[PDB]
């Protein structure tokens, strides 16, 4: 693959001083792009995502309009429960759908065995190989999955939930079931991560969105042993293969009663949603992991001199060390371009000022 | 297996009311689907049939693009006469060949006792364990066989035929070795069906795709009797297993001169080509059996709003009592899927306004 040329993003990932703070956005590709649409418009979903040129188009679409210290790979987490065995729908203006969801015990077995998920994964890590190779070095690119927890809710509600109550029944009167899906999942998830690696990926986030449904203890129990086995395991098998192991994000949204923990499970970096402030954060995290986040997507609905007042602000409390600048959730559709760009634009300009 | 869903196919095959008319499409796994030939480049054809996984995802390509009422497993009916131990090959655009067909009555000596078929057809028995828990309840899945005489024309002439003139030479000049024969493809059919029930098919159809080569005469001599036979056999050992008897249809094609017959025949179903108007096959089988049928497959290449109308008017003769919509033969390679999907479509739309 072509060197790389800009790799602040992962200096800063691995706790190291960079001259500026290195920022990108997640869901960067995404529908408040007209561009994004169009290119979307030809295929339904999940067949985009199995079209390496679709995947390496959406990933590079962000890149041609703002200076983003990295790039994602255009993909979804719901492909690794695609890819056990469970039917997944794209519904129009209601998001993903399990027609078939898993209620009891005995639906675990019409999954694969997870060995042989990463096999049926093969789109992803094309898409990965050629994204790399047409980055051309420009920047760092980001691979992820989804963690087994929020992957788990998912497969048992059928689709996204206000309070994972079905999900948190099976915590709790199936935990027995739970603990052998979980266990499945991240079994699954592995050789997935260090496939995406292999095939070109710079960094791996895991996504835990749905952690703020859990309290600590059942956290604890049932979504911090699998993270923690996820990094663990990912970087062993790539030592072993004679690979570089790369960075990793963890980010549980909503997820603030688990901070001090998920600083000790494994990864470089602890993504952080914007209801946690950033000094306090800092504070449960301690100074070795690296912080990314957290400005509130919504205050990009402000003026592009209101975003800047915010970032600057944002900046200050997190410090020059240990930070990678994010929104502490995905872009949402209705945004403007131009204030995603007033936001990598402050966050450049005010992290130089704050250094020199 | 996971709990039935969707039951109406069932419901209408058992002459059940239903909400609306439910609709399947005989090779609805097929090569007009763009994604079944990929699949299929993989392998050769027996090769394919013989992966439990392969067979899954054949058979649900179609469900992803249009909401069928059934699945029906993905399989040959030459399986049997391969299982017996005559050699098949699938010839590039010319279809299925045995190179040393049956010419004499000696030839009978080096088929394999029938009752050692269904161990032999152990692959198909996995694929359809598999692919019942894969559909996780959302519609039935048929399983199915050909007919010993239509097997039978296929031993003898080594393939397709536009006359079947060696294997009724056959029957007019030996008779006794073709009920031997018969008798054989008999006494095979009946444990492999049982077998398909065994693992997981809850409904099965019987191909008698070479009924309209025979006249009334040879066919009551020499297929009816057979036809009978794997009825009442397939019902009895399943009884004795302790098992529910599952719906059986018998597609004769070309068969209109043996309706009255097969409606009392000991099968749920009688399938219709497209030749025999509704009306008058209903005359012909009476009130009791339901009938599944009959558009022209070639209809599918009339406009989306043609076949509409098309569809309006089979349903309206049809009438809404034990019925069940498909073509009157398999789809084509040719076919366009959006034209296969306004079938669909038209049958659910138009049925439920027949109702209420
Ligand atoms: C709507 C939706 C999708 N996928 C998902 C949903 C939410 C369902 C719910 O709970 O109701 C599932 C999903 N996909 C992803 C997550 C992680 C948490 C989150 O960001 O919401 C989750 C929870 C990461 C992603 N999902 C996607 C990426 C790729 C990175 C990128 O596109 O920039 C990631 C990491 C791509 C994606 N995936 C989807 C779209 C529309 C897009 C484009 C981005 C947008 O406009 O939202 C479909
Ligand atoms: C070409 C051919 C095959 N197999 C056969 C032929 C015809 C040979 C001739 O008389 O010249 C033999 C066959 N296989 C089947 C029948 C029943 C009558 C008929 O439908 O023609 C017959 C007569 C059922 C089937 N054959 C198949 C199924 C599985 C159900 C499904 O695939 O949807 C069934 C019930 C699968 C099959 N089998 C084959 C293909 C290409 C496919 C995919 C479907 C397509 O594009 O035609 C090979």
């Amino acid at each position: 693959f072509p060197e790389l040329k800009n790799d602040t993003f992962l200096r800063a990932a691995w706790g190291e001083e960079t001259d500026y703070t290195p920022v990108w956005c997640m869901r960067q590709a995404g529908r408040y792009l007209p561009e994004f649409r169009e290119t979307r418009a030809a295929q339904d979903f999940f067949s985009t995502c199995r079209s390496p040129e679709a995947c390496c188009e959406l990933t590079l679409q962000p890149l041609r309009r703002f200076p983003l210290d990295a790039a994602i790979i255009f993909s979804d987490i719901l492909v690794v429960p695609q890819a056990l065995g469970m039917e997944v729908t794209m519904v129009p203006g209601k998001g993903p759908s399990f027609p078939e969801p898993l209620r009891e015990e005995q639906d675990l077995e019409r999954l694969r065995d997870p060995e042989v998920v990463a096999s049926e994964l093969g789109y992803v890590f094309q898409a990965i190989t050629l994204t790399r190779q047409r980055l051309a070095g420009r920047v760092p690119l980001i691979g992820f999955a989804g963690a087994p927890w929020t992957l788990m809710t998912y497969m048992v509600e059928g689709g996204g939930s206000s309070t994972m109550a079905q999900a948190k029944r099976w915590l709790y009167q199936r935990p027995q079931a739970s603990h052998q899906l979980l266990r499945i999942l991240t079994d699954a998830l592995v050789p997935y991560l260090v496939g995406q690696v292999v095939a070109g990926a710079q960094a791996l986030q895991l996504f835990e969105s749905h952690a703020g449904h859990l309290g600590p203890q059942l956290f604890n129990k049932f979504a911090l042993p699998y993270i923690r086995d996820v990094a663990k395991q990912v970087k062993a098998r790539l030592r072993e293969a004679g690979l570089a192991p790369v960075p990793m994000i963890i980010f549980a949204k909503d997820g603030h009663f688990a901070l001090e923990e998920l600083a000790q499970a494994g990864y470089e970096v602890v993504g952080l949603d914007w209801t946690v402030a950033p000094k306090k954060a800092r504070e449960c995290v301690g100074k070795t992991v690296t912080l990314q986040g957290n400005l509130d997507p919504c205050a990009l609905y402000a003026s592009e001199e209101e975003i800047g007042q915010l970032v600057k602000q944002m900046l200050d409390d997190f410090g020059p060390h240990r930070y990678i600048a994010n929104l502490g959730h995905g872009l949402y559709p209705d945004m403007d371009p131009e204030h995603v760009g007033a936001f990598v634009d402050a966050v450049h300009k005010h992290s130089r000022l704050l250094r020199q």
